[PDB]
């Protein structure tokens, strides 16, 4: 396979903290000599794991890339025992552009793998994570909220895996993540996924969905933080006590969605994230969009839980995934 | 001055329900002899004041709107004492672009009053509505939230107005809406105002501001519902009794913003909606959209009070409003 | 009032055939010190009236264009008792983007009358038309066809105007250019038209709509081509035997449209141009474009006649106008 | 090879009749849990054939569509004597702009078989097609018309095979559709194209081509009705006596063309659909899109024909197929 | 008339250095409480004139916003005897979209005087200059070049007014500026250009064509901040020598274009700029964009002279100016 | 491998001067049955060499195109030894978007070799050359440019090759061309490319850099007629005389860039193409595009040279290269 046309800016593997870029190559018609150039930071100090740390794997999902981008600017080399490679802003293109895909391929940078060296942008992100840094990686934390489309309740995620051994071990990190809910799920659409790219290589893979709407609060942002800082104190990379408070966990989520729309209008849910509904309760209505005095389309629950996902804009497509209801443990 | 060209295809003005369009005349190249339909209700029985009922003077705003489809699709002319007159989209066009202002004009209705019937779509609708349809109203409800860029506390509002006899009924109105939070505040920029438009007639006005980010919840909704009803059981068009719970009073904020980023980045918010904050204290940092490592840009609070107003959007532009802080009275 | 600044650079008023164009100045982004040179054509040999001679109006409709050309490109001074003014391309932006408006600044020019010397690109051409050219003119010709939207059948119209010597001219113009159909109406719409324009003045305007879709046949083609060297006739300014076949006239149809749809959905029309219907008969059913299974909205005929005019494309917008119905006299 | 990820939201081989969606997954910027929602009808009844129906391969042909959704309306599950399967929009999202193309990904659906369940999702829709339904037909018929930019008389067409058996079979099945024209010709280009899916699995394809220039009429919405019908008592589906006219065929057009534009301007064509030319008649012409006084270019017929085929609307491009002359057998 | 909205982040008349923006309130759908913010900087100290000095009035003309920065970043405010108020980018929207015109409303800023209040941003920039800063100028320097379109010998030029002592006061700034070439002219469009809203209150204006093809070279660039010192030494404002070279004085050119193209196509200028011509010398060819062995459509000088401006990209359009032949005095 | 759809609209091996088109199929939603017509022309007399030429491999690159346009009009077949095949708009959909990629494809053509039959049209394009062109070429000349973001001192180019034999031919073919500057060069990027399509099956190719900025000068156009005419006298397939005038050899550059733009700004270049700079010496700065009063980003010489090439627009971006320094041998 050729090398990879990415060339970092820094060095990756130097004892200090060094603040640069990852340099794609890409000759378009605004720049025939042009480049994507994506921020990282490497901070590196004594003896421990690396981590490899990602914001923005979907341009509109933001309190990762809030808790990354603080993590780089205020970590002293002196306060770590390993290695954080701190991308926030992974696939950069899409952040640029407030969009959960490139602007350049329309790219969906977490279906993306393992990509290719001579492909799509995108793809050339992907190729350099798969066989540049990830191989130099012992852990990796991927952070993911709805986007501007979805909400959900605040969870980090451990995956369901063949390998048992592993399996424990990315449970035991999720819950050192400790966020407002937790949740152990299997994956039904592993293919292609950063997820699968970490998980296959017999690595620990820390993810969460941390709200969304395109935004994030000082909660979200501060779930970000806490579960950043925990899991790189479980990873032994940095020091101090974690922070510990309760968590709801969700029944394994199938990870599918029940309450399709099969109308586009006005969206009207009935409960907020978090609340619980009973088997046939009312979860959403949908209002004519060009007309009045229409019964509205209403979607039911099919089991009694709490609201754990949703469809975010005010206006709803055919297709679109109105709400989740999961279930506490 | 010429005659309007809008035409409802329903009687505005005779007993039971009546659901329709104003059909506004729209020549254009995907249709030479097109009109824009712009959905309305009226319900009118027995004797009493008529009503004006407007959502989506922005088209990114749902919280009216939801109330206002719920009212025109469940209330029986039997319920009714005087004349519902209901526009759940009031920029049609721009609510049917989920966009605060008209994709045909790019025109933002609240500003374009007076209009005229010869001008473009948001002239003639705002035309229609000074010269035509408020004539015939008493009062008018006027829905707005946030939008896409903005979140604020829902609040409802009254204006100080020179005629204080109809300022004090302004305020009366306001109140029996009982919002969480009440307002009432002079408008800084009354020109071009539908507000300005009913107040100026000698006319109440309810305005609100009901959250935002271009998206609703079950709470916000409820919110508008509740206040709807509210206002109309006072007017004296509904019966029954009003819901009256807490509701928090600011002090005059002065509408204006103090914290204007002078930075594109990554917006980082410090307190959520609501939350306190003392004269000094981190409102908000922007972080750098482009780059690692550099410290982020820091906005402070100007005076002690509580978040009452926030920029939305992960990504923050120079010239946005960060945030409002407001007093509670 | 400012002197226009279109400039021909060919004169109007010598003996001859000269084509040339007008040349309208347009500073624009891609180019500083550009222009729109719209083709023009004048033939003037002896003694007699001028005729000013229009097509692409609105520039999505071919027929008039295409008889407009060939008459610049076929005509011999010595044919010509008078003067030609020839603009196959009127609203000559428009026509080189296939539209019915201008893509600089979405003019209408059929309602950009009188114009302004130093307003948009089409209200200037509107403004040399009002004070150059028309003024030079003792009688008009302006083709139009329904567009890319709309479908007709192919008639001649002379309008009622309060002068009525000038209305019994016009309408022997229209008789002379002997379409297959014949019409006589009032213009509900008069305010900025064209024909306005060239009536007001105390001048024969002859008008038509000779299909439309966006295209012509050589049946529409020869049409134009007849009307226009029958109304060259009647008006003195060539030679020869008009040619005569039988019109069908039209009663005053009110110009007006009642079938107009009130839903977005795939246009099934029931009968075609020219074909007969009985008053209450199926026109025209829009079946829904996002399902199967829902029956068909349907629109009946209002009184016995002919079809006239339709919506053109497969699918049909709320707002459009479906069909017209006119009777024969 | 992977699961085509579309799964019906009905039943496809149950009694009765069923009216649904194809819902195919599509995750993108503006619905990250999104879906095209493709309407289906199936019904069934009793003993017989499967015949899989569809229209609006490409989105701007409108026959078919009228009379699937027509049939899947109308028809009763005790008509039916077999199943049918009916999807009157197939390239859905072209035919929701409009376009020939899809937007999501420019796919011409017609030659994207056998598709692939990985791919875009007109790749996706053609690869259901391929391994899903199509395995469950015994016969199909695809309609097609000219589309925005041609028009065709209106032919059923059957295609030259190898296997002479099932070539007869198309051929007879063409026979009884009995358009006002009838051809069977050799497919230059069946690389990729659905008609060979279907013929190459040694099915009964029924095609055609009923019109175009993105619009429909009457007439030719009831040849697509009585083809439809007719095929389906040939199939043993329906049941009824069959509509025959008189049908022209014409002699193996080659399915190539001849009258290619070397040049843009405004179209001129000189015979109508279905007319007689003589070799070396002028067919077409070219006039300039942006000068007067040039002469024309002439495109002559290379031999006596009738026009089968033009180039529909009034602006030609460099390139374009101007027309095709076909032979009467 | 209303107050104009802008508010300055900065003081205006307060002595020292001072780096801010004009805070122009812009409302719209990406951002309903947001702002342009326009570059300034304000030097002042001791006593003395003020300078106005503006770049990007056009937003694709960069000579002048990189000898504006500078300035802004590089003076002291001990160097200053008077005040310097310093705008590099001008239509500051248009220079960020490297724009001729703004990308909010297509404004030409140079042709928005004297603007409005309550207009497009474009006229409230125009507003702010003309009833807010200029009143508080006593001389203005306003930078041009040819943009994205046209190419210049570099000139400084100055007006000929019907105030003649203003013109010879405007005469010798120019000389001052001293630029490689050095024009007089009379302003054949005056209305609504900046350089009218100067010189008709009584005040000394200098403007340039420094180059033009939107770039600048380290010599364009030189020129630019020597004619700025040169200039600002002349108004007394800064201090020490004068740069003096050479400067060719064209003879009035009248500011016209001669020879505009009538076609599109691949431009070949035959001379370049500075370079002499004779009167029936070829100055330009367009060659066809589509074809080839077609004979070029040429373009000759109507006098002898030396070639002063130019077309500047390979393509040329219809109405196009492709040259200018100027005359050394 | 199936057989490329391109169609010539010519003989390509018969005597004469012909000039015609390479018709490329492509079937889209404006024209169904429509191609793209690539300008054309072969001109063939006697014995000897065939030579391939090509312009607007990019399609914003002008001298080649301005150089063969009039060697394919101008010459005469009597004037010929051997055969001139010429396509002055080799990415032509590219060349008429005036954009270096095609605007059907974002293909670079560049590097689209070997391509395919049924790709996309930019690949098609490429497997048309690379099996029916290029085998019956002995010789390539590929004419470059910088485009609109890059400008280069004028340079011919022969490549460092595995082939010495075919090295040596290739250098002397380059030193006829004799532009103001000569380069032997390594390809660090060669896949893909089509000078590696050229070279790998044992032929000379000759190639330029002309010059940029998306414009041409007659002393630009001038170098690539000249070099033209000498490689074609060199080659054998012209008669005549060379023009062989001063040429500055520039030491391997090494072909990369290492003055990467780590910031969006205003752009100023600080010595001018061609000209000298010392180790250490500013070559760039880039200045703030939203601010005044910041110190501005430096670039710096690496080591002494001469500039020999530049990024162009006003505006740079973080990834452009901003210059390249080289050494004169
Ligand atoms: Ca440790
Ligand atoms: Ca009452
Ligand atoms: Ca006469
Ligand atoms: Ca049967
Ligand atoms: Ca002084
Ligand atoms: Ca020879
Ligand atoms: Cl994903
Ligand atoms: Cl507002
Ligand atoms: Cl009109
Ligand atoms: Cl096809
Ligand atoms: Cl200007
Ligand atoms: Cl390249």
């Amino acid at each position: 396979m050729k090398d990879n046309p990415i060339s970092p800016t820094i060095p990756l593997d130097q004892d200090g903290v060094h603040h640069g870029f990852l340099k794609l190559p890409y000759s378009r018609d605004d720049s025939a000599w042009g480049s994507v150039m994506i921020p990282i930071t490497v901070i590196q100090n004594g003896a421990g794991k690396t981590a490899l740390l990602t914001g923005a794997n979907h341009g509109d999902e933001y309190e990762g890339p809030v808790a990354l981008q603080e993590l780089a600017a205020t970590t002293r080399a002196e306060d770590v025992t390993g290695r954080l490679i701190i991308v926030p802003y992974f696939n950069y293109p899409a952040f640029r552009a407030s969009a959960r895909t490139s602007p350049i391929d329309r790219g969906n940078l977490n279906r993306a793998f393992p990509g290719r060296p001579d492909g799509t942008v995108t793809q050339k992100i992907a190729d350099y994570f798969q066989r540049t840094l990830l191989p130099m990686a012992d852990v990796a934390v991927d952070f993911h909220s709805g986007g501007k489309t979805l909400d959900f309740v605040p969870f980090a995620a451990a995956h369901i895996l063949e390998d048992k051994v592993l399996q424990d071990a990315c449970f035991a990190a999720m819950q050192a993540f400790n966020a407002p809910y937790s949740v152990q799920l299997l994956e039904i659409d592993s293919e292609g996924m950063y997820d699968t790219a970490v998980e296959e290589m017999g690595k620990v893979l820390v993810t969460t969905e941390l709200g969304g709407g395109g935004m994030s609060t000082a909660r979200s942002n501060a779930i970000a933080k806490k579960g950043l800082r925990n899991v790189l104190i479980h990873f032994g990379i940095l020091q101090g006590e974690m922070q510990i408070d309760p968590s709801v966990t969700l029944d394994m989520p199938d990870g599918d969605c029940y309450l399709f729309s099969e109308h586009d209008g006005l969206f009207e849910i009935m409960i907020d994230l978090g609340e619980p509904v009973q088997e046939g309760d009312l979860v959403a209505r949908v209002w004519s969009p060009d007309r009045t005095g229409e019964a509205p389309v209403e979607y039911r629950a099919r089991r009694s839980g709490v609201l754990i996902s949703r469809h975010f804009p005010g206006m709803i497509k055919s297709g679109d995934c109105a709400a989740v209801i999961g279930v506490v443990e």
